[PDB]
């Protein structure tokens, strides 16, 4: 059966992970996109900003739109491929969205106003029975990563999870494999060389929750600390307190790379290392962790949807030779592709998982 | 006796028109910098925007901070070489500023909201006696570009008056050297190769008054629409309906280029044109209209304070030969920093045709 | 009948017009590119640079290599999708390359090093029938615009023409509606808003031959002459020097913009000449120009093959009201891609003629 | 006796050295710039090149161009501030220099094709006496850090030496505070989020001893092995063996920052470290090590001409609390101006150094 989804902030992301569904083939088939939900309700606008993307490219589907009534100035439905999404009106209360009326029990809370757990949990009043918060949460909201610990979901006690960041999905899936594969991590440190993204300003301006953040984008290199590596504790409670790191954003409009330092709990080799990672990018990371042995840059992982890309070359070729704790990895993720489609993951993920519990 | 002087809206142009006070020897003489306003009244955070900008470098100027009284919980006052400024909180009404009980008679509304002549007369009812709007306005205010219709300021018939627009006061010096020096105006279509500003997102982003403005900024040639060719028409009436045109918003944080292109009223050569214009620099557009005859580049203007820098080579380079009506005209212009020299230009102005007035 | 071709120059353009041919399915079929050339000889080098771009995306075409005889140090032929390409070495005198022995008739020369009549025309020694430049020619060397005059080939006669340059195909398409339209260029000056190219420097440099040329490309708007638009009149002689213009080389690596300021042989209106343009697109100028009446920008026209896109909304929006000859017009391209497309297409077209031209 | 030097190779960092020389005030005083030797002689384009520069602002001294006879076709003298420099005519063998006719002891190697202790010792043959090679030198060259090893100048040993790369001179000082201090250094990692340099490409092109060095400079984030790391196992010779690292070129035209991690050979906090770093700063190492505590990004270091800039928030807030053994440093360094800034400090010192051994 089809699952009804409501997209809440129909933004970057939002927009994103609806384009996620459809590239999967998701769409008025395994997901039932009721209905997104963003600033205005201008369907024409939505169609245009869907079908043209600075870095993605252009849609594949066709987009039309058309109106709910005959009684209405501009069109307020969404047509993607027989599909008609609904665009409603905006709100600042979740809890007075018309989500049970419209017949949505999954919301994707991607505004980026809704990151507290109680805050999200408004959806639920609105009629949702279970909400994905396309950020890191707060609220002892549970925290899922795709091939790292989605399985950990529980139908009855998470109603209200979070995807995590991009960046974190693009650091677990690695120190995942190590302490799976039982090279271990005792101490590690990431840093992260970040696109900059729409929280970013085209000219210095005014951002008292982050100065540097304020400055000129595309101009500078702006440093910042990250929860994304001690992050990695709450889906992989063994490297609890043994990582942190922060993240250098810089002059591109999409894709990033993980660069991660750590000291092995045993001691082993970079060889041994890239190979476990080859090994299970092809087995139980599959479509998760990726890699890669060619000379690429940035520009060739747009569009991946892999959560992480390991840069064998770029691993192998830097690191100390015979040496035997002292590590460094790289990865690369889109940071919008990628995680995006971990969201379409996790959302499907749970409504099999509470199809189950119940039927 | 000095001016008061307040300045809402502190950003790109309300920062900028205070180093240009700073750096003409103004402060504390000519005028007296009473207060500044933005989001909120952490003098330190001031500091740091002026202390560093992306563009213009480090503020060769020293500034520390103080309190206004000891029963202030951060600092709220900046002290720029013995010169006290105050940090107001910002207002969503501008007639809520504390004008009247600060001693400032002269605003320089630069917040961007409140372009409307009847929404900036606000700041007359909060205690102020004169506005000067740093964009393009509307409501009827007087529009005045200094160097070109600046003396048409009526002392007791305008209080809140225009500044033009950036472009404006690149575009005006100009076509006023042409119609002045007789070589006349017969039709004129204009573009501005604008690199971007604040209102831009640095990722594709939501704008539904200017779609295309809503695009990624610093990956993307913009086109749009512009007013400042034909607000020519309201600082040198006999062009009003003779010219207009448009803007391509270009990667480049700071600095902007017009493209003129017109047919003369009567028959006259590049040539003719090329020396008008210098000996206009040198002569009556002093200070307002500049000129090069080397090979620059955008940066190379960085700093320059003229509201119009005449590319000679540019020009003479690329015309028809032995035309005598259809001519192309290339002038730069930093659309932040000179357009802020302007800005305490025009108030300088009206401080003494106000102070002529009554005395 | 797979017609003989041989790139010379497997650069930005080369490898363009190479992903030209498969886009269209000639290759092995229409096409036969025998061997291609650069500096090196490295097939996973040159299998490398096909399969990944930073603009246009990642090869839709396996791209693999092998050899020609064992005897050979590195893989030396490129297999692309079953049909194989040779890696000639490169020689300083077009007239050194086995094109004789090579069984190459036609050669694409891309180098940029031989836009001169005399110096491509080596390739005709090296035992090549035709050759035709990437790029506008010089010494007498027949000038063709697809879609504008290229049935002006003389199959015997031209043996050595010029595809043009990138802005001509642009501009030309433009003036080709006007003229014909009977609207008529009385006058008329041209700016191309052009994105960063090859020949550019990443961080100021050393350039002689063009200064400014010589400065940071990304970061900095550089002016720089161009001959499109003179060129136009050796494809549309009734504009014969009546038309001429400049470039604005702006930060982005690809896609620039026309922007046309003419005055009409007639009276008109920017309707009837927007009206004019959308026809010709439809009609006999279908694949060659075409336009939009979308909020567009620079990055949606990337891999857009047509060689002038009219953009409809940026022109009625920003000309004089009820003006009856001073007009712009506003058409973007991909220098890289539409132009690539139109080196095939006068290729193929060239063996066309020269086929029936005896046969 | 001012000491009498020569630049060979004016280039971007000729120019730098010589820029950096002057604000110093040493030309004419300390130093004197007899000629500087490039491929051509053309002085208006090198007055030119002087003149403006898009990143570090406009030249403060004045530049025009004379003969040094009256018996020259073109200006061959380049007069700064009233001093004067010959414009030689460049060449390929160092031997083939007129050094010592010119009286020139000190030559600056910046071409970058001498790095090689032997090729690079022809200036000494052309009557030089000593050379100081601005880039990494092999043959077994000796190499120098300002601040760091400059001690082990050896008047009668050396005549040839190095003074290191940039990011050497940015990592050096950071691992010879940690060395000095007490925390030592067991092993470490480093990776300098870099600009791009000249050797890299507007757009895809050609690069066979780096591919992904050859991808679009300005649109990509291109990896890289580098050796800065394992150089400053000849600086400090304790640390052979135990670091490395990598480089990250992202879009910025100047200005990097390395961001090293290690583990201590000793207990301590990121405090006593941070600590030791800031009291170096002011004590030992001022003027090549300096701190920052502010919210700083790239655009604020331009211009600054220490070796290396300590950020003390970035570090303090992304290492791990309690953390013992495993730490990160963050340091920036402007790659042009700072290194420039030693190239002088390195002649500087070795002239005083033989000004008492021969004395
Ligand atoms: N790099 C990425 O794009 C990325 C990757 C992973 C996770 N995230 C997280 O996802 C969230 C969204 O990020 P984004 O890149 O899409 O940002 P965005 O700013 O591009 O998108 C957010 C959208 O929310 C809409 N919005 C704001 N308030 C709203 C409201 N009350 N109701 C409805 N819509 C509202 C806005 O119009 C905006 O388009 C953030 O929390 C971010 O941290 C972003
Ligand atoms: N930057 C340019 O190129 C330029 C040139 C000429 C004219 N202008 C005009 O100048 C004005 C400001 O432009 P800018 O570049 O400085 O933009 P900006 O965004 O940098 O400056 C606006 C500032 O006002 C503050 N602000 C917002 N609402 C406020 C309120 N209610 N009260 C007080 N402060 C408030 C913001 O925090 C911000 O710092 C606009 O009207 C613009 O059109 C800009
Ligand atoms: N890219 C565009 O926008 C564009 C569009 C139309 C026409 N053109 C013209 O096409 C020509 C090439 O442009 P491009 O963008 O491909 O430049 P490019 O520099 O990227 O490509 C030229 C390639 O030729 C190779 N080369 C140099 N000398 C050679 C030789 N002797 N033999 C073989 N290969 C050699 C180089 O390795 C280089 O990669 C220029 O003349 C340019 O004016 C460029
Ligand atoms: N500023 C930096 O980023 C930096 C820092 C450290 C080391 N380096 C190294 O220093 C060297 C120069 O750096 P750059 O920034 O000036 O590079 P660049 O490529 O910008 O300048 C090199 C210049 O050398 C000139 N040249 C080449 N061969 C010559 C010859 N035989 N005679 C005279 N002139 C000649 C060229 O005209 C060219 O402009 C390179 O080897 C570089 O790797 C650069
Ligand atoms: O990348 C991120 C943090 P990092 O750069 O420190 O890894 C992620 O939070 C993006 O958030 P936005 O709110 O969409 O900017």
């Amino acid at each position: 059966m089809p699952i009804k989804v409501g997209i809440n902030g129909f933004g970057r992301i939002g927009r994103m992970v609806f384009q996620a569904l459809c590239e999967d083939g998701l769409l008025g088939t395994e997901i039932d996109v009721v209905a997104v939900v963003d600033m205005n309700t201008d369907a024409e606008y939505f169609a245009y900003q869907m079908r043209y993307d600075t870095v993605h490219g252009k849609f594949k589907y066709e987009v039309t739109t058309t109106k709910s009534s005959p009684s209405v100035a501009k069109d307020d439905t969404l047509v993607v491929n027989g599909h008609r999404i609904l665009c409603v009106k905006a709100q600042r209360n979740p809890a007075d969205l018309p989500w049970g009326k419209l017949g949505v029990e999954y919301v994707i809370e991607s505004t980026g106003l809704f990151t507290a757990k109680a805050a999200a949990e408004g959806h639920l009043r609105g009629g949702a029975r279970k909400v994905v918060i396309s950020a890191p949460a707060s609220g002892g909201a549970k925290t899922l990563v795709m091939g790292v610990n989605h399985h950990e979901y529980n139908p009855s006690e998470h109603h209200v999870v979070s995807n995590a960041s991009c960046t974190t999905n693009c650091l677990a899936p690695i120190v995942h494999v190590l302490v799976k594969e039982g090279f271990g991590v005792q101490t590690g440190l990431m840093t992260t060389i970040h696109s900059y993204t729409a929280t970013q300003k085209t000219v210095d301006g005014v951002s008292v929750k982050d100065w540097r953040g304020g400055r000129a984008a595309a101009v500078n290199i702006i440093p910042s600390t990250t929860g994304a590596a001690k992050a990695v504790g709450m889906v992989i409670p063994s490297t609890q307190g043994k990582l942190t790191g922060m993240s250098f954003r810089v002059p591109t409009p999409d894709v990033s790379v993980v660069d991660l330092t750590f000291t092995a709990a045993r001691d082993t080799s970079i060889q041994e290392i890239d190979a476990a990672l080859k090994r299970a990018s092809k087995t139980y990371m599959k479509g998760i962790l990726g890699y890669t042995d060619e000379e690429l840059v940035s520009a060739d992982f747009i569009n991946d949807n892999r959560s992480s890309i390991y840069d064998s070359k770029a691993t192998l070729q830097n690191n100390l030779p015979k040496e035997r704790r002292f590590f460094k990895i790289v990865s690369w993720y889109d940071n919008e592709w990628g995680y995006s489609h971990r969201v379409v993951d996790l959302v499907r993920h749970m409504a099999s998982k509470d199809r189950s519990a119940r039927l």
